[PDB]
């Protein structure tokens, strides 16, 4: 864990905590006959833009699982409470504030990269890194992607089933003359170090984002859509 | 082609036009091995409430395809012009009117199935019938989905690739807290055959849906959709 002299200090964070609800042991469930999480520390291995790759977990069975696939778990958290839920950038902060004072190692650039996201290309997380570095005031760059249909024309239901419009203005508008829409694929976030600490918010500061295409977007939330995504990752 | 005395006159039109630009043919090039607008022609023939199913097109080959797996095709539309696409309300209108003026038959509900649907199921189709008519006041029932991703926390790019919201005050607001929204998934529509003849719209009167989940829902715009929908199939 030597670096060259000058270089930037980039790293990989790997957020995991025990207890969701709906698919119990999600983290580490096989997927694919490894444990979810492996999927997304193998990716940040073959990225090779990452000088570390740390999972940070509040849960020692996960803890054993990342090291298993090779990465560092240097610290484990104490067990989160449910009325409690460490946000996303809690956690990260967190991982930073711990190198600089326990290690003495100052991050630059830092990428979230969730443990559900074996889909996710080592090419895009260095496509992050590269975009966050080019444009001198960006503070973030986040994996995202289209809405498949255009969120103008978006319907509603009544509490009878009953169709309107969230946008009636709309209802006679050119395809062609909607304004493209994304969303946040939620599979990884860099940010600057400072950005983080800072707690800077995503959507209304200097973001960018690197686009994903929709069939590498895959919703993993309940146990038949586990089934669905494994038979398309063969 | 007889029918019980005092029952309603339910159809299904699969409309279909040559001249696609993005896939050559696409009504009928091979789906799993079969042209495509076959599965749509199955898939009505199987749920067993209709009592015909009809294409529209304007293409003597699709006629032909249509007829090979059990279609009717009891006219073929002349040929459209690029800069005169009907609209599928135009094709429905054409089709009730033609039957009622050629052949003396008054449809009463029709469901308008596209061509391109292969996932499409038959018992949505029926499910669909049901809702026309139970619910008295209503003119379609058209079959929709949910958004995967709220759409009040979409995000625009400028033309430099910088984030901003749509709406930004719902940067804070809580998932939990955001209204529920949906589209046309684009498989098939119901209608009361007045209300497609006096041209109503489907997102402002009385319209109900059927909801699918999004797995069955599939984007097939271009040949790498198509092909990754194949291997979905199977």
């Amino acid at each position: 864990g030597l670096v060259p002299r000058g270089s930037h200090m980039n790293i990989a964070i790997i957020p995991a905590r025990g207890g969701s609800k709906r698919i119990p042991r999600k983290n580490i469930k096989p997927f694919h006959s490894k444990p979810m999480i492996a999927w997304s520390i193998l990716a940040a291995k073959k990225a090779g833009c990452f000088e570390r790759i740390i999972v940070s977990t509040d849960d020692a069975e996960i803890a054993a699982v990342a090291l298993e696939y090779g990465a560092e778990v240097p610290f484990t958290r104490p067990a989160e409470i449910a009325n409690d839920y460490a946000t996303t950038g809690e956690v990260i902060s967190h991982a930073i504030n711990w190198l600089i004072n326990q290690q003495g190692q100052v991050p630059e650039n830092v990428c979230c990269l969730y443990a559900t996201a074996p889909f996710v290309e080592p090419d895009d997380l260095c496509q992050g890194l590269e975009l966050l570095t080019f444009n001198k005031e960006c503070q973030f760059v986040f994996s995202a992607t289209r809405f498949s249909f255009p969120i103008q024309r978006a319907i509603k239901l009544d509490e009878s089933g009953w169709v309107s419009m969230f946008h009636p203005e709309y209802q006679l508008t050119r395809s062609q003359d909607l304004e493209e829409a994304y969303h946040d694929a939620g599979q990884f976030y860099w940010g600057k170090a400072n950005a983080w600490l800072n707690k800077l918010p995503i959507f209304a500061v200097h973001t960018q984002v690197v686009l994903l295409p929709s069939h590498r977007v895959q919703d993993i939330d309940t146990q038949d859509d586990w089934l669905r995504a494994e038979k398309l990752f063969t």
